[PDB]
C-alpha cells in the first residue's frame, strides 16, 4: 500500500500546500500544482495543492495545522494520499463566520478578509470545513456549509460568494485553532526535541510501551528565569499529543488554610490518574518543597512528605507523567532528586538575538506592520529580554500606534469597524519609543550563545590559529585513532603576551567556527567571588558550562590573584587562594569524555602560580607576539570595513610608519577619525540654519552636504598624538619568559637513527 | 588542594571522616601527597592562615597518635622540599623512615621508555637504548 504516510510538521504558512518529497512525487505519478485527495480518522476528506520540498523524507509529509484539524488527525499519524485531478469548478457558497471569532467586529467582511484571501489564490474547498484567515487585529475563522457542485469545489474569479448570516456555533468537537501549539514557541528548537523525544512515545503508545515492559519517566524538571515559557511548552506538548492537562498552582495549594492542603493534592493525583494519560503540571515548586532550613513551620513538612508519598505512588502501571517548573535548581528540596522522583533536569535558557527574532515575529503576526519596520534590528538592540517582555513591548507599541490617530477614527460607542483598523500601520517611531519605555528583567545574568566573530574578523596569526584548530577541533571529528593510537587529548590552553593583541577575539572566533557555546568569565567578578564567599560561585559556573555542553569556557585575567594579592595587603590571601584551589578541584574532576575546553589569559605570566602549569590541567602555553609591521593593514582593513571607508586609502605610510602598537590605539584612532567627521558634519548643519534663519524660501531641498566622508586631513588631525600603547620594556620581561621555555628548549640536534 | 580547601575554612571534620573511612575500610594504604603545600602557602606574604595550619597538622597528628597499632592502616606522605616540613612529624610513633627517590639514569630510563611506549603501536626503527 504506497498510500499511508505519516504527518509532520510543515514550513510554508499557506494553509492550503503540503510538502512531498521527489521520490514519493514520482512514484505516484503526480504533478506540481494539482489537487489531491487526503483520508484520515472519522472518514475526514481534505484538497489541498501539491507543493515540492526536498527536506522532508519519502514517509514524512508535511503540513500546518488547519488542514490537521480538517482531517481530525494528530502528529505522527497515518494519512492515505489519492490523486483528483477532477475537480470542476464552483458556484454559490454561504461563507459563514463562528460566534466566538467575531464579537465586536461590525464590518464588511466581504472587502476586509475573503476578498484579500481569495484573490489571485485559486484556493480549492470543500465543504464542511473550517479555515482561518489573518485579518487587522485578531484571528477570525469562517466555515462553508454547502458549495455547488458539492462538496469539491475551487473558488474562481467567476462565482457568487455570501457572507450574510448569523454567526453559527461551535461543532463541539473543540479543534479550537485559537490554542496553543508547536509553532507558538521559538528560541527552543532543542529542548523542545528534548521533551518530543522523552515524551512522544508513553503517551501516544501506552499498549506498545507496556507490551515492552521498560520504565518510563517519571518526572520532568524545566528550570530557567521567570517569564521564558515553561508553562506554554507543557500546555502546547499537552494539547498537541493528546492529554488532560491538569495545573496545580503553587500558592493556591499553600494558601488553603488548616490542615486541608494535602487532601486537595492527594485528590488531584487521583483524579488525574482516573482519566487519562495526563501531564500533571506542578507549577512554582519551590513555592511548596523548599530547602529544609526555610521550613521554620511543621505544616510544610507535611506538604512536602505528602508530595513525596503520593510521587513514589505510581507503581509500574501509570500513564501519568508530573512535569515541574521552578527557578535555578538549589532551592527544591535535595531528596526530590532521587530515582524514581524528579531525575530529568532541562534546561530553558535566556533567547539570544536570534531567539528574540524569532519571538518578535511570531507575536506580530496579526499585527499590519508598515514598510519601515526593521524588526532585525529591534532584536539586534534588545539584548537582555525575554519572552513576556518581547510580548508586552509589542502590545504597548500597538496601542501608542491607535493612541496616536484615535480621534479622527470612528471611536462609536461599543463596537469598531473593519476598515478604520486596517490603515494601522506601526512604524519605527512607535518601536523606537517603546524601547525607550521599558525596563528589561534579565539583566545581571550569565548567558550563554554562540559567539558572531568570524575568522575574517581577525588578521594574522597564522600560526595560532592552525594550533587551536589543530587543539579544538581534531579530537571531536576523529575520535577512533586518538584512542588507537594512545594519545590522550588535552584539556586546555593558556594565553599570555602583551595586552590588547586580541586574545578574546580569537578565543570568540574559534568557538564560533568550532559552533558550540561560549561562557566569558572576567576578573572584577572573580574578585567578588574573592572577597566573601568562593565555594559555590565556583560550582553552579562548572555545572552550567558543563550542562550545555560543547562548550568554549573563558577564563579573562587569571593573574588579578597574583595582581591583587601582591603588595601591602595579604590579608586576602586565603579567600584568593580558595579560588584557585576552587579552580583545580573542579577542574581536575571533569571526565576526559567531556567536551568542555578551558582557555585562560594573562599578560604578566611570570607571576602565575606554576601549580595550574602542570599536565592534565592547563598545559600548553600559546605565545602571541605584538603584532609589527606586517599585519596592521590587515587589523585597519578590519575595523575600518564598517565606516564608509575613505579615499586614497591607507596601504601606505599610514600604516608603514607605526612600529609596536597593538590593536587598542588603532581602534582609538578610527574612533577619533570618526569623532572629527561627525564634528565637521555637524558644524556645517548648524552653519546652515544658523545662515537661513533670516532668509526668504531659498529653494531648500535635499542639499545639505550629507554624505558621510574621512579624506587623509581627518587622519592627519588623528596621528598627531597617538601613543604607544604598549612599552618597549614590557616585550623584554615577555621574551625572557618565553626564553625559559626555549632554552629549556635547547637541545634539538638531530640525532642519529 | 583538598588540604588547602580543608585549609581556608573548617579543619577538623574532613580529617576524622577521612580517618574513620580509612579506618573501617584495613587494610588500607593512606596517601598524603604534597604535605609542603601548607608550609609553601604560609612562607610567602601570606601570613593569616597559620592558625588553620596548625589545626591541620594538629588533626593530623592526633589522629595518627590514637591509631591502635594492631590496626592495619599505613601512612604514606611525599614531598617535594623535605627541609621547610614541620620537624615534629619525624619523631618515633609517626612518620619515621626516610626514603630518598633519585633521578632515573641510563640503564633506569631504557626501561622507563619500554614502560611508557607499549601503548598500541611501535618504533621498530629507532633503538630505544640511543634515546
Ligand atoms: N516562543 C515563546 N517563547 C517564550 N515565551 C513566549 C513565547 N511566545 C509567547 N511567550 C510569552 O511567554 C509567556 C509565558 O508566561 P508564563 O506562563 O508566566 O511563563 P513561565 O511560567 O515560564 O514564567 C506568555 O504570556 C507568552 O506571552
Ligand atoms: N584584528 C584585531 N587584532 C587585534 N586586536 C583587535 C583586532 N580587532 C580589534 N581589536 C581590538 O582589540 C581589543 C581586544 O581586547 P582583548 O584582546 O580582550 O584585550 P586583552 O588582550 O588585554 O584581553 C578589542 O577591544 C578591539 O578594539
Amino acid at each position: 500500500r504506497p498510500n499511508r504516510l505519516i504527518v509532520d510538521e510543515a514550513i510554508n504558512e499557506d494553509n492550503s500546500v503540503v510538502s512531498l518529497s521527489q521520490p514519493k512525487m514520482d512514484e505516484l505519478q503526480l504533478f506540481r500544482g494539482d489537487t489531491v485527495l487526503l483520508k484520515g480518522k472519522k472518514r475526514r476528506e481534505a484538497v489541498c495543492i501539491v507543493l515540492s520540498d526536498d527536506t522532508c523524507s519519502d514517509e514524512k509529509i508535511r503540513m500546518n495545522r488547519v488542514v490537521r484539524n480538517n482531517l481530525r488527525v494528530r502528529l505522527g499519524d497515518v494519512i492515505s494520499i489519492q490523486p483528483c485531478p477532477d475537480v470542476k469548478y464552483g458556484k454559490r457558497i454561504h461563507v459563514l463566520p463562528i460566534d466566538d471569532t467575531v464579537e465586536g467586529i461590525t464590518g464588511n467582511l466581504f472587502e476586509v478578509y475573503l476578498k484579500p484571501y481569495f484573490l489571485e489564490a485559486y484556493r480549492p474547498i470543500r465543504k464542511g470545513d473550517i479555515f482561518l484567515v489573518r485579518g487587522g487585529m485578531r484571528a477570525v475563522e469562517f466555515k462553508v456549509v454547502e458549495t455547488d457542485p458539492s462538496p469539491y469545489c475551487i473558488v474562481a474569479p467567476d462565482t457568487v460568494i455570501h457572507c450574510e448570516g448569523e454567526p453559527i456555533k461551535r461543532e463541539d468537537e473543540e479543534e479550537s485553532l485559537n490554542e496553543v501549539g508547536y509553532d507558538d514557541i521559538g528560541g527552543c528548537r532543542k529542548q523542545l526535541a528534548q521533551i518530543k523525544e522523552m515524551v512522544e512515545l508513553p503517551l501516544r503508545h501506552p499498549a506498545l510501551f507496556k507490551a515492552i515492559g521498560v520504565k518510563p519517566p517519571r518526572g520532568i524538571l524545566l528550570y530557567g528565569p521567570p517569564g521564558t515559557g515553561k508553562t506554554l511548552i507543557a500546555r502546547a506538548v499537552a494539547n498537541e499529543t493528546g492529554a488532560f492537562f491538569f495545573l496545580i498552582n503553587g500558592p493556591e495549594i499553600m494558601s488553603k488554610l488548616a490542615g486541608e492542603s494535602e487532601s486537595n493534592l492527594r485528590k488531584a493525583f487521583e483524579e488525574a490518574e482516573k482519566n487519562a494519560p495526563a501531564i500533571i503540571f506542578i507549577d512554582e515548586l519551590d513555592a511548596i518543597a523548599p530547602k529544609r532550613e526555610k521550613t521554620h513551620g511543621e505544616v510544610e513538612r507535611r506538604i512536602v512528605s505528602q508530595l513525596l508519598t503520593l510521587m513514589d505512588g505510581l507503581k509500574q502501571r501509570a500513564h501519568v507523567i508530573v512535569m515541574a517548573a521552578t527557578n535555578r535548581p538549589n532551592s527544591i528540596d535535595p531528596a526530590l532528586r532521587r530515582f524514581g522522583r524528579f531525575d530529568r533536569e532541562v534546561d530553558i535558557g535566556i533567547p539570544d538575538a536570534t531567539g528574540r527574532l524569532e519571538i518578535l515575529q511570531i507575536h506580530t503576526k496579526n499585527m499590519k506592520l508598515a514598510d519601515d519596520v526593521d524588526l532585525e534590528q529591534v532584536a539586534n538592540e534588545t539584548h537582555g529580554h525575554v519572552g513576556a517582555d518581547l510580548a508586552a513591548l509589542c502590545s504597548e507599541a500597538a496601542l501608542q500606534a491607535i493612541r496616536k490617530k484615535m480621534d479622527l477614527i470612528d471611536l462609536e460607542d461599543e463596537t469598531i469597524d473593519a476598515e478604520v483598523m486596517n490603515s494601522l500601520a506601526v512604524t519605527m517611531d512607535d518601536f523606537r519609543w517603546a524601547l525607550s519605555q521599558s525596563n528589561p528583567s534579565a539583566l545581571r545574568e550569565t548567558v550563554v550563545e554562540v559567539p558572531q566573530v568570524t575568522w575574517e574578523d581577525i588578521g594574522g596569526l597564522e600560526d595560532v590559529k592552525r594550533e587551536l584548530q589543530e587543539l579544538v577541533q581534531y579530537p571531536v571529528e576523529h575520535p577512533d585513532k586518538f584512542l588507537k593510537f594512545g594519545m590522550t587529548p588535552s584539556k586546555g590552553v593558556l594565553f599570555y603576551g602583551p595586552p590588547g593583541c586580541g586574545k578574546t577575539l580569537l578565543a570568540k572566533a574559534i568557538a564560533n567556527e568550532c559552533q558550540a557555546n561560549f561562557i566569558s568569565i572576567k576578573g572584577p567578578e572573580l574578585l567578588t567571588m574573592w572577597f566573601g564567599e568562593s565555594e559555590a560561585n565556583v560550582r553552579e559556573i562548572f555545572d552550567k558550562a558543563r550542562q550545555a555542553a560543547p562548550c568554549v569556557l573563558f577564563f579573562d585575567e587569571l593573574d588579578s590573584i597574583a595582581k591583587a594579592r601582591g603588595g601591602n595587603i595579604g590579608d586576602g590571601g586565603g579567600a584568593a587562594d580558595r579560588v584557585i584551589n576552587q579552580i583545580l578541584t573542579e577542574m581536575d574532576g571533569m571526565s576526559t569524555k567531556k567536551n568542555v575546553f578551558i582557555i585562560g589569559a594573562t599578560n604578566r605570566p611570570d607571576i602565575i602560580d606554576p601549580a595550574i602549569l602542570r599536565p592534565g590541567r592547563l598545559d600548553q602555553l600559546i605565545y602571541i607576539p605584538l603584532p609589527d609591521e606586517k599585519s596592521r593593514v590587515a587589523i585597519l582593513k578590519a575595523n575600518l570595513r564598517k565606516s564608509p571607508v575613505a579615499k586614497d586609502v591607507d596601504l601606505e605610510f599610514l600604516a608603514k610608519m607605526t612600529n609596536g602598537f597593538s590593536g587598542a590605539d588603532l581602534t582609538e584612532i578610527c574612533q577619533r577619525a570618526c569623532k572629527l567627521a561627525i564634528r565637521e558634519s555637524i558644524e556645517s548643519e548648524i552653519r546652515r540654519e544658523r545662515e537661513r534663519q533670516t532668509n526668504p524660501s531659498a529653494m531648500e531641498v535635499e542639499e545639505d552636504d550629507p554624505v558621510p566622508e574621512i579624506r587623509r586631513d581627518h587622519f592627519e588631525e588623528a596621528m598627531r598624538f597617538a601613543r604607544r600603547s604598549v612599552s618597549d620594556n614590557d616585550i623584554r620581561k615577555y621574551e625572557m619568559f618565553a626564553q625559559t621555555l626555549q632554552q629549556s628548549r635547547g637541545f634539538g640536534s638531530f640525532r642519529f637513527p
